[PDB]
């Protein structure tokens, strides 16, 4: 089996069904003590929590679900009736994410789509009945942050106030995306310095609020 399968099994055997916080704790324990994995982690995850609570978004889009850690993290703080859509290109990881959400009891709040963000984004309006997004969490391939931001705008999915929150802007790094949003009058940016998940290595989140054209 794979690392991701081991993580899922660990959660199933060390967390409480229907208890998202126990799921996050289980994943953090496994990744600290057993095998590292690219979940956003507790350090950055606390910042994410603070952002989600500030904005109380009704519709969030996540790019790059992996095992569902961040989807659990965000969805557990959404208000009743609010929704998360998350995309994952790797079919094995999409199935793990689905099962992780099911175990957490969040499956009614979250739709996990198996596919590439650049193919699925242009379908959101006609196929998934999306008007505009309140928040976007970018955590997929780092060289796709910029192209998919531009794609989101082209598709009419951003509104005044939409919050983009980007993981890994320092490690592995997303230098084109950071230069772009920081230099654009269409975004208001804030940098939240933190640490790479499960590691004593500096990383950060960037928040970029869309201001319109
Ligand atoms: C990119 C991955 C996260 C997931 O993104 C999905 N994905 C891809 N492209 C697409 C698409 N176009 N559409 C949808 N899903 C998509 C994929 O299949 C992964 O499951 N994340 C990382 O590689 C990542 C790596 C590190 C990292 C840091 C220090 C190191 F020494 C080594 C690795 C830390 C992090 O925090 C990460 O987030
Ligand atoms: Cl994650
Ligand atoms: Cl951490
Ligand atoms: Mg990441």
């Amino acid at each position: 089996d794979t690392k991701e399968q081991r993580i899922l099994r660990y959660v199933q055997q060390n967390a409480k069904p229907g208890d998202p916080q126990s799921v996050l704790e289980a994943i953090d324990t496994y990744c600290t003590q057993k095998e590292w994995a690219m979940n956003v982690g507790d350090a950055k995850g606390q910042i994410m929590d603070a952002v989600i609570r500030e904005y109380s978004p009704s519709l969030v889009l996540e790019l790059g679900a992996y095992c569902g850690y961040s989807a659990v993290r965000m969805a557990r703080l959404l208000q009743p009736g609010a929704r998360l859509l998350t995309m994952e290109i790797n079919p094995d990881c999409a199935a793990i994410t689905q099962q992780m959400l099911n175990f957490a009891g969040l499956q009614d709040k979250v739709t996990i789509l198996n596919g590439a963000s650049q193919d699925l984004i242009p379908q959101l309006k006609k196929k998934y009945d999306v008007d505009t997004l309140d928040m976007v969490f970018l955590d997929h391939w780092k060289d796709r942050y910029l192209p998919d931001t531009l794609l989101l705008e082209k598709c009419g999915l951003l509104r005044k106030g939409t919050v983009l929150l980007a993981d890994n802007v320092i490690v592995p790094g997303t230098p084109d995306f950071l230069a772009y949003v920081r230099g654009s009058s269409s975004f208001e940016c804030t940098h939240y310095s933190s640490y790479l998940e499960y590691m004593k290595v500096v990383d950060g989140l960037e928040k970029a609020i869309y201001q319109g054209p």
